C-alpha cells in the first residue's frame, strides 16, 4: 500500500489529526450515559458527564462531518475504565469524564462504550480512511489520599477486575510516597506525585509488567497510534523500555505530552524526542504560534527562529505533533477577537512540518478559558464556516503534496508581519504567504521560489484574500500586493525520479522487526536497503513500491545507523539517520552508585558494554544521574533501559563539560533480568 494509506500505522505526516473529547462530542447511545449527580444532559456543568460516546463518533464519521473536513485521523480520550466516584473539591463535584483517572487499564469506560463498541469504532474509522489514536496515561491512576482512604477510590488499581492495591497501606509499594511535585526540577516532577494523583512506581515489577501487557491488548484491538500522557513525569529510562515493548510487538506511531510554557526551550525535551523511541507534541511550535497570531507578543522573526531552531534540535522534526490549543489551554479563538487570526493559524499549521492536530470545535470558532471552560460540548456540525473550508482545502494537500508532508522549510520573504515560506521535497514545491497584519497590506517584491515559470492559483481559492502568483525565470516572482490578513498557498507537483526517503518508522527496534520507509521514486522493483554499511535485499524486504518499502531489521550489532536505499538500477537515495537498533528486548533497571562526590557543575554518568549504555563512549553516557528524591547525594540513581537477560559490564564517570573522570578499579558486572525490573546498588571505586 502507498505511504498515504490508512494502513500505515508508522507514519502520520500525511495525516491531519482531530482531537476529540469523547464526552463532549456526540451522544450516540443515551443508554450508557451515567446517572444521578454524575450526569448533566444539558452539559451546562462542564465537570460532569455530558453523554458523548464512541457510537456518537461513529455517527459523525458516517454522516460525513469529519471526512468532508479532510480529517484522516482522530485522537480520543483514554478508553480505559476510570473511577466512578464523584469527587468534591470545595463544593464543586467532579467526574472522570476526561478519562485521565484510570482504575483498570484492561477494561473500557462504560460511559464511552463496551469493547464491542470500540471494535466498531476501529472498523468504521478505517472504512473511511481514518486512523485511530488513543490517549494513554500510565503515570498515575486516580486522586488519592493516604489519610482519607474514603476519598475517591484511594487510587486503587485493578487488573481486569482483580484488585492489585490502593494508595493507603501500600505495603506492596505500587505507588510513590514522596509527596507532591512543585515542578521545580525534572527529577522532582518525575518521582513525586502530580497534584493529588496516585503516582505509579514503574520500578515495581508488578506495575512494569502490568502496563506493558495492558498496552498490548489495545494494540491487538487495532489502534493506529498512541498519545502518551505526562511523559515529562515518568522515568525516561522506563518509557524507552516501554516503547521497545510496543515497537518489538506491534509498532504504532507514538507521541507524548511534554508541556512547555511560553518562551521555554528545554534541552531535555529535545533529548527525549531524539532517543526515547517516541516523538512529542510540539509545545514550542504551539506557544510561538499563539504569540505571533493570537496574543501578538512576538513577530514573524520569532516564528522564523522557532522553525529554523526546531528543525535543528529535533532529529525527526517531521514527527512532532503540532497544534494551536488543546484541553489544557484557553481556546485559541477569543470571543471578541477577529476570526481571521484563528483561520491564519490553521492555514499555517496545516502546511507546516510535523503532524497537524486540530482540537475539536476549532472549526466552529468555540471560545473558552482554561479547564473546564475549554471543554464545552461542540455547538454545531455546520460545514459552512470559513475555518471548516480552510481545513477542507489544505488537509488533502498533505496526502497529495509530499513537499508539505516531508518537505524542508525555508524562509523566502519576511518582515514584522509577513512570512512567506517554501516547503520542498523532490520535484514537489509549496509556497505559503501569510500577513498577520489585519489592517495593513504588504508590497511583496523580490520573492524568489523553486516554482517553475508560470502562473499559480491560490489553493485556498481566495478564501483568505489570497492572490494569483506569476513566476518568471529563475523562480523570480513578479511584484504583487499581499492583502491585509492575507493568506495564500501556491504549489507544484511532479513525479520524482530519484529515490527520496521522506520518513522512517519505528525509529527504534530489535533485529527482526519490520520497519516502514516512505518517500518517492523508489521504483516498482526491489532494490537494496542499507543499515550503515550492511546491505539488505531479497526476501527480508517484504514489500517494495514507489512510495513505500517494508524491510526487516538485519541482525546487526546494537547501535545507531543511517538508513539508505537504492533502486533496482543502483541509484542511491538520501540518508535518513538516527535509527537505533536495540540489542534485544528491553527491561528497565535502576542503577545506584554510592559515595560519588562531585563539585558544582560536575555530574555522574553511566556507561557500559552495550549500545543501550553507549558502548564505553563518554559522549554517549547515560545521565546526568539524579541525587535528590529517591536517593540523595553523594548517592546517585537513574532508571535505564537495557537488553533483557544480558550480562553487562559498566562503570560510572564524573563529567564537567566534555572533561571525563573514570571510576577506578574493574568494571562492575551484572546480568539484567529477562523480565520485570531490578535495582543494582554499587559503590564508586576510587
Ligand atoms: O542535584 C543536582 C546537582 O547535583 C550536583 O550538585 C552536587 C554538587 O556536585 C556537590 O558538590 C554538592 O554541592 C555542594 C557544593 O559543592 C558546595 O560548594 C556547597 O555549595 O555545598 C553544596 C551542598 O549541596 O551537592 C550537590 C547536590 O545538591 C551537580 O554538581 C549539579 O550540577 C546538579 O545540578
Ligand atoms: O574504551 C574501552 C574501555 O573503556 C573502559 O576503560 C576505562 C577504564 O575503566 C578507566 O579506569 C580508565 O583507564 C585508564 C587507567 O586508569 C590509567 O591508569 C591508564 O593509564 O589509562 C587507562 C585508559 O587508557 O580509562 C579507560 C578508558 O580509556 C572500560 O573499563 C574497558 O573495559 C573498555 O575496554
Ligand atoms: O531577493 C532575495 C531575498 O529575498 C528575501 O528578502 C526580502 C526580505 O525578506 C524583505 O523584508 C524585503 O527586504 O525584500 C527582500 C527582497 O528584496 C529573502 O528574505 C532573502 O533571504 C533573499 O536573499
Ligand atoms: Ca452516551
Ligand atoms: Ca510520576
Amino acid at each position: 500500500a502507498p505511504d498515504t494509506s490508512v494502513s500505515n500505522k508508522q507514519n502520520f505526516s500525511t495525516d491531519v489529526i482531530y482531537q476529540i473529547f469523547t464526552d463532549r462530542f456526540s451522544d450516540g447511545n443515551p443508554a450508557n450515559n451515567p446517572t444521578g449527580a454524575a450526569f448533566d444532559g444539558t452539559c451546562t456543568n462542564l465537570r460532569l458527564y455530558c453523554g458523548g460516546d464512541w457510537q456518537g463518533i461513529i455517527n459523525k464519521i458516517n454522516d460525513g462531518y469529519l471526512t468532508g473536513m479532510g480529517v484522516t485521523a482522530i485522537w480520543i480520550s483514554q478508553p480505559v475504565e476510570n473511577i466512578y466516584s464523584i469527587i468534591n473539591y470545595s463544593g464543586v463535584n467532579n467526574t472522570a469524564y476526561h478519562g485521565y483517572w484510570a482504575r483498570d487499564f484492561k477494561k473500557t469506560n462504560p460511559a464511552y462504550g463496551t469493547i464491542a463498541d470500540f471494535q466498531n469504532l476501529i472498523a468504521a474509522a478505517h472504512a473511511k480512511n481514518i486512523k485511530v489514536i488513543i490517549d494513554f496515561a500510565p503515570n498515575h491512576t486516580s486522586p488519592a489520599s493516604s489519610d482519607q482512604p474514603s476519598f475517591a477510590e484511594n487510587g486503587r488499581l485493578y487488573d481486569n477486575g482483580t484488585l492489585l492495591g490502593g494508595y493507603t497501606n501500600d505495603t506492596q509499594n505500587l505507588f510513590h510516597h514522596n509527596g507532591g511535585t512543585d515542578f521545580s526540577t525534572t527529577e522532582n516532577g518525575i518521582y513525586k506525585g502530580l497534584y493529588d494523583l496516585a503516582d505509579l512506581n514503574h520500578n515495581n515489577s508488578t506495575v512494569d509488567v502490568y502496563l506493558k501487557d495492558a498496552i498490548k491488548m489495545w494494540l491487538d484491538l487495532g489502534i493506529d497510534g498512541i498519545r502518551m500522557d505526562a511523559v515529562k513525569h515518568m522515568p525516561f529510562g522506563w518509557q524507552k523500555s516501554f516503547m521497545a515493548a510496543v515497537n518489538n510487538y506491534k509498532p504504532v506511531f507514538t507521541f507524548g505530552e511534554w508541556f512547555l510554557g511560553v518562551n521555554e526551550v528545554s534541552p531535555e525535551n529535545h533529548k527525549f524526542a531524539n532517543e526515547s523511541g517516541m516523538s512529542l507534541l510540539d509545545f514550542r511550535f504551539a506557544q510561538k504560534v499563539r504569540q505571533v497570531f493570537r496574543d501578538n507578543t512576538d513577530n514573524m522573526y520569532g516564528l522564523k527562529a522557532m522553525l529554523e531552531g526546531s528543525a535543528a534540535d529535533y532529529a525527526q522534526v517531521d514527527d512532532q505533533v503540532t497544534f494551536i490549543d488543546n484541553h489544557d489551554m484557553e481556546r485559541f479563538h477569543a470571543s471578541n477577537a477577529n476570526r481571521r487570526k484563528l483561520e491564519q493559524a490553521l492555514a499555517f499549521t496545516l502546511t507546516s512540518r510535523g503532524v497537524p492536530a486540530i482540537y475539536y470545535g476549532t472549526e466552529q470558532y468555540m471560545s473558552g478559558g482554561t479547564d473546564p471552560d475549554n471543554r464545552a460540548r461542540i455547538p454545531s456540525f455546520s460545514t459552512s464556516t470559513t475555518a471548516y473550508q480552510v481545513i477542507q482545502k489544505l488537509a488533502p494537500l498533505r496526502k497529495c503534496n509530499p513537499a508539505i508532508a516531508y518537505g524542508s522549510t525555508q524562509e523566502r520573504w519576511i518582515n514584522n508581519d509577513v512570512l512567506i515560506y517554501e516547503r520542498k521535497f523532490g520535484s514537489n514545491v509549496a509556497v505559503v504567504a501569510v500577513n498577520r497584519n489585519l489592517n495593513a497590506p504588504a508590497s511583496i517584491s523580490g520573492l524568489v521560489t523553486s516554482l517553475p515559470q508560470g502562473s499559480y492559483n491560490d489553493v485556498l481559492g481566495g478564501l483568505l484574500n489570497g492572490n494569483t502568483l506569476s513566476v518568471g525565470s529563475g523562480g523570480a516572482a513578479s511584484n504583487f500586493t499581499l492583502a491585509a490578513g492575507g493568506t495564500a498557498v501556491w504549489q507544484y507537483t511532479a513525479a520524482t525520479a530519484t529515490p527520496t526517503i521522506g520518513h522512517v518508522g519505528p525509529m527504534m527496534a530489535k533485529p527482526g522487526v519490520t520497519i516502514t520507509i516512505d518517500g518517492r521514486g523508489f521504483g516498482s522493483s526491489k532494490g537494496t536497503v542499507y543499515f550503515g554499511t550492511t546491505a539488505v535485499s531479497g526476501a527480508d524486504i517484504t514489500s517494495w513500491e514507489d512510495t513505500q518499502i517494508k524491510v526487516k531489521i538485519p541482525a546487526v550489532a546494537g547501535g545507531n545507523y543511517n538508513i539508505k536505499v537504492a533502486n533496482a538500477a543502483g541509484t542511491a537515495s538520501n540518508v535518513y539517520d538516527n535509527f537505533e537498533v536495540l540489542s534485544g528486548d528491553q527491561v528497565s533497571v535502576r542503577f545506584v552508585v554510592n559515595n560519588a562526590t562531585t563539585a558544582l557543575g560536575q555530574n555522574v554518568y553511566l556507561t557500559g558494554s552495550v549500545s543501550e549504555l553507549g558502548n564505553w563512549d563518554p559522549a554517549k553516557a547515560i545521565g546526568p544521574m539524579y541525587n535528590q528524591v529517591v536517593y540523595q547525594y553523594p548517592n546517585w540513581y537513574y532508571d535505564v533501559s537495557v537488553p533483557a537477560g544480558k550480562t553487562i559490564e559498566f562503570k560510572f564517570l564524573k563529567k564537567q563539560g566534555s572533561t571525563v573522570t573514570w571510576e577506578g578499579g574493574s568494571n562492575h558486572t551484572f546480568t539484567a533480568p529477562s523480565s520485570g525490573t531490578a535495582t543494582i546498588n554499587v559503590n564508586w571505586q576510587p
